[PDB]
């Protein structure tokens, strides 16, 4: 059960990867 969510913001720029 993976359950690993990032998020980037950087330069207005916001790059959230929900991997599951």
């Amino acid at each position: 059960s993976p359950r690993v969510c990032i998020r980037v913001c950087r330069n207005g720029v916001c790059y959230r990867r929900c991997w599951g």
